[PDB]
């Protein structure tokens, strides 16, 4: 068939653009297509509004897309972002870069971003942030051990951190009388980070003709943004001129060659699409950890007898501590940042009894794949055990919060690192508790973020 989908009722001029609100709206919509999925199995499909699109909640299906893929796989398209690019005349980024071209820059940080012998050699920077985190922290801890703006905090954290590995520079975000350009360069982001988001739904181009109040807020956002940048990726250039194999950017500039105007545009998408989403799964894997206290002691054991006295982490020790590195893990699956990442064919393929169209919208539910009750035997618990026991199951293609196919994150190394890291630190010189035991709902907000302050006490040892 081609209608069989199934799917939800079509209903009139917006599809099932009804139910999305009659339920929740957008910030609930992983909850929503969570119930579909349930409904109409494995796959179906749903048109919000003239948009459509199939979702794939499946290990199979997810396979059954791994093994088709392409050499140029293809998310949806940020045309915002590109529109920006076009006019004021700068390169693209992995976000947005496509086939060949992607490809190309890749390859070249792809390599070197997620090889170990790299990352890890990461080691004391990320250290020296997580210092000053909790030499801050304790400051910020009233005397109940809570922290007003928890998120915000582990976001000033997780920039402060990828900027020392990016710029090679602190941005003094973790202490007073350090801040200005700090904050500019930030709002910055979080201005753009909002304003692109209406210019999908609505024209670009239109509002580029225009010079829309909007367009010119998106413009002048990363108008800055690029301006921030630059200098800092000029320095780190003049610096490691005559020093090859030293700073992996300056070899990339060389010996990779790549022009400073696409670096530029790189990095930039790499802090990017880096910073909040570490912090917002950091913040998710204290908070499970708050919720189940024999999984926080079986833990919190593995840090002592892996790190006798407080003495500092180093990257390595993590092969000896199995708990959690895969804390970190099932605490993805039970509450991951990202729900889902979005496909687009390029040739007709296979999926369900089906065959899709060849340029099809695809919706990669990665998340629902995590209550895949014969993957996962009681999904609704937190078991950092499954992800050990050598007699256990699960196929690679049912735990997928960094995407699957070779258009995955690029991050995932140096963001575990981080978030391994830090939470040695914190489960060190902190016990985590539960503040209270009153529901907290998952909110879709580009990243499952939590619908209050989270619930989270740290109390010294
Ligand atoms: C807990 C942390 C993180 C999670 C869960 C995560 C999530 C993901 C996911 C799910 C994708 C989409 C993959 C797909 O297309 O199927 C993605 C893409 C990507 N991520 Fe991350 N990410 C995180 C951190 C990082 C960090 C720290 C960086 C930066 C160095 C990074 C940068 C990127 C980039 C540049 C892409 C686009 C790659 C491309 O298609 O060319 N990520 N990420
Ligand atoms: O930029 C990340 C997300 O990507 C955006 O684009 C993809 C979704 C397309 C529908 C979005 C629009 C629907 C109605 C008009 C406004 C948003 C949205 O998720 C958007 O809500 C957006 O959420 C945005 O991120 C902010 C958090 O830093 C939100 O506070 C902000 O409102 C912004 O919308
Ligand atoms: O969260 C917003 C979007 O929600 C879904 O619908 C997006 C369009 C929103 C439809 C329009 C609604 C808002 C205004 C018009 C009426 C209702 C999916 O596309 C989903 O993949 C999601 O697409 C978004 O894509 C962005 C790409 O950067 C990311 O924020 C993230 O992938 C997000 O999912």
């Amino acid at each position: 068939n081609v209608t069989d989908l199934p799917g939800p009722t079509n209903w009139p001029l917006l599809g099932s653009l009804l139910e999305i609100f009659w339920k929740g709206g957008l910030k609930k919509q992983h909850d929503t297509l969570a119930e579909y999925h349930k409904k109409y199995g494995q796959i179906f499909r749903m048109k919000l509004g003239s948009f459509d699109s199939v979702h794939l909640g499946s290990p199979s299906l997810l396979e059954a897309l791994y093994r088709t893929e392409s050499a140029h796989p293809q998310r949806l398209e940020i045309k915002p972002w590109k529109a920006y690019r076009d006019h004021r005349n700068e390169a693209y980024g992995l976000m947005i870069l496509e086939g060949q071209e992607w490809q190309r820059v890749r390859s070249a940080f792809q390599k070197k971003l997620m090889k170990p012998v790299e990352i890890m050699k990461l080691d004391k920077k990320i250290n020296e942030v997580l210092a000053d985190f909790l030499e801050r922290m304790d400051e910020l801890c009233d005397e109940r051990g809570r922290i007003p703006d928890l998120y915000s905090e582990l976001n000033k954290w997780s920039f402060e951190s990828i900027c020392l590995v990016l710029y090679e520079k602190r941005f003094g975000l973790l202490q007073k009388e350090t801040e200005e350009e700090a904050l500019t360069f930030i709002t910055a982001i979080k201005t753009m980070m909002s304003t692109f988001g209406k210019m999908m739904v609505t024209p670009v181009e239109l509002h580029k003709r225009l010079n829309t109040k909007v367009w010119q807020a998106h413009t002048l956002a990363w108008d800055t943004i690029f301006k921030s940048v630059k200098p800092c990726i000029d320095n780190r250039l003049q610096r490691y001129s005559q020093q090859p194999g030293a700073d992996f950017l300056c070899d990339i500039y060389q010996q990779d060659h790549l022009s400073k105007k696409e670096l530029y545009a790189a990095v930039t998408e790499l802090q990017l699409a880096a910073v909040e989403t570490t912090a917002n799964s950091l913040m998710w894997i204290l908070y499970n950890l708050s919720r189940n206290p024999q999984a926080q002691r079986r833990l919190l054991q593995e840090v002592q007898s892996v790190l006798p006295d407080n003495q500092t982490p180093r990257a390595e020790d993590l092969r000896n501590m199995p708990y959690l590195k895969a804390c970190l893990k099932e605490s993805m699956r039970l509450t991951p940042s990202v729900p889902f990442t979005t496909r687009t064919l390029d040739k007709p393929t296979v999926l369900g009894e089906y065959a899709l169209p060849k340029g099809t919208v695809l919706t990669l539910n990665t998340q629902v794949l995590g209550s895949s009750e014969d993957n996962f035997e009681d999904s609704h618990k937190f078991r950092p055990e499954r992800w050990l026991q050598k007699e256990k199951k699960i196929n690679p293609f049912a735990h997928l919060p960094f995407g699957i196919g070779k258009r995955m994150c690029i991050g995932r190394r140096l963001a575990e690192l981080q978030l391994h890291l830090a939470l040695c630190w914190i489960i060190q010189k902190y016990d985590i508790v539960a503040t209270d035991n009153e529901p907290v709902e998952m909110l879709h907000l580009g990243i499952l973020v939590p619908s209050r302050e989270l619930p989270i006490a740290f109390r010294p040892r």
